[PDB]
């Protein structure tokens, strides 16, 4: 039926309806760092997102997207290994059912507790819809998060999640600051990758960053006490929304650091 996380219609299915599942330059992947070469060429990457609109936060069956006004340049990501603006459309959360699990990406086959992704479309596209058709369309940027001390700028989605516990439940979140979730270092990995749910478009530029960020274990709690389901139908957490790493095939992870 639907594709999701279970053992029925999870990760390993996926490719009976997106044949692309087994493509040639699909994400998430294992961060060798052994194996990464470092590219001086590399510029520092440049986030402004000083002007940032928030809007709406989501609840889609999946994860939980936090959305954004992208009609103009607000919140931009450029420099890095990018060419061109990309505007800043949602962000959301992989995590799993325990401490030991749910981020996408690996180091050195290291598993974090999670993982932000900030998704940003190539503004010469004109909009999203068209951005994903293109090898270089979007750019994500990847955060790993541990469990450690707690993050401040993150408590106010916290305390929304039980306005949004269903699959289809949205709520106004207005005047949220994303700089709030940025770790200290901006030093980053990058390859050319996909999105890492249906329709698994090849279109990703992959930036994660090498330092995680802290939240406290109660601040992961919340999450995994959302829902997949929607309202009315029988319960099932929504945990483990991660999928696992790829094949690297032709693949060359680069460094902005040493
Ligand atoms: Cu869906
Ligand atoms: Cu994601």
């Amino acid at each position: 039926h639907h594709w999701g996380y279970g053992k029925h219609n999870g990760p390993e299915h996926w490719h009976k309806d997106f044949p692309i599942a087994k493509g040639e330059r699909q994400s998430p992947v294992d961060i060798d760092t052994h194996t990464a070469k470092y590219d001086p060429s590399l510029k520092p990457l440049s986030v402004s997102y000083d002007q940032a609109t928030s809007l709406r936060i989501l609840n889609n069956g999946h994860a939980f997207n936090v959305e954004f006004d992208d009609s103009q340049d607000k919140a931009v990501l450029k420099g890095g290994p990018l060419d061109g603006t990309y505007r800043l459309i949602q962000f959301h959360f992989h995590w799993g059912s325990l401490d030991g699990q749910g981020s996408e990406h690996t180091v050195d086959k290291k598993k974090y507790a999670a993982e932000l992704h900030l998704v940003h479309w190539n503004t010469k596209y004109g909009d999203f819809g068209k951005a994903v058709q293109q090898p270089d369309g979007l750019a994500v940027l990847g955060i790993f998060l541990k469990v450690g001390s707690a993050k401040p700028g993150l408590q106010k989605v916290v305390d929304v999640l039980d306005s949004i516990k269903t699959k289809g439940k949205s709520a106004d979140f207005t005047n949220f600051d994303p700089r709030g979730l940025l770790p200290e270092s901006l030093d980053y990995w990058t390859y050319p990758g996909s999105l890492t749910t249906p329709p698994l478009l090849e279109c990703v530029t992959w930036i994660v960053l090498k330092e995680p960020i802290s939240v406290s274990s109660e601040q992961v709690l919340k999450f995994r006490k959302l829902n997949f389901n929607g309202e009315g139908e029988p319960e099932e957490l929504m945990v483990d929304n991660w999928r696992p790493a790829q094949p690297l095939k032709n693949r060359q992870i680069k460094a902005s650091f040493k």
